[PDB]
């Protein structure tokens, strides 16, 4: 993984927010969470092959801290749509 996308998952605060992956500016996974430090800190030490590709594929990942939970599934629900990112299903 890029040591700029570790730095930036160690650094993600405890707050709800959706965040993207990205590769040569095109999402490649859009996922959310309840505290994305939690979440994002998961990628560190991959517990599936898809985590492990998704945080090795990477060159970006982009991080939108919302208001709540509620705002966390409509927005993630919106730009998986908008993107169909490769490693969402
Ligand atoms: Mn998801
Ligand atoms: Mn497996
Ligand atoms: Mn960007
Ligand atoms: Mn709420």
């Amino acid at each position: 993984m890029k040591e700029k996308i570790r730095k930036k998952i160690l650094l993600a605060p405890e707050e709800p927010g959706v965040y993207i992956f990205k590769n040569k500016g095109v999402p490649i996974y859009i996922g959310k969470a309840k505290r994305l430090s939690n979440r994002l800190r998961s990628y560190l030490n991959p517990q599936t092959e898809k985590v492990f590709r998704i945080g090795e594929e990477a060159d970006e990942l982009e991080t939108i801290v919302v208001m709540n939970e509620r705002e966390a599934f409509i927005l993630e629900a919106n730009l998986i749509k908008k993107y169909r990112p490769k490693y969402n299903v």
